[PDB]
């Protein structure tokens, strides 16, 4: 178990940092940030401002 295999190598690492801060910012998972960032032409600020706006409401505040 615990094997790393790796598919298609374009674009990954860096992809994974913004993934990691949408993932941290809204609290996401990588998949989901994944999908925001490749949506966004990997951009974080539009991931979240889209993510935000598209679902707002988290676990409780307000």
């Amino acid at each position: 178990g615990s094997s790393g295999s790796s598919g298609g190598s374009a674009a990954s690492s860096a992809l994974k940092g913004l993934i990691q801060q949408f993932t941290t910012i809204t609290g996401a998972s990588e998949s989901v940030g994944k999908h925001m960032l490749e949506a966004c032409n990997n951009n974080l600020e539009m991931a979240v401002t889209m993510f935000l706006d598209g679902g707002g409401s988290g676990p409780s505040s307000g």
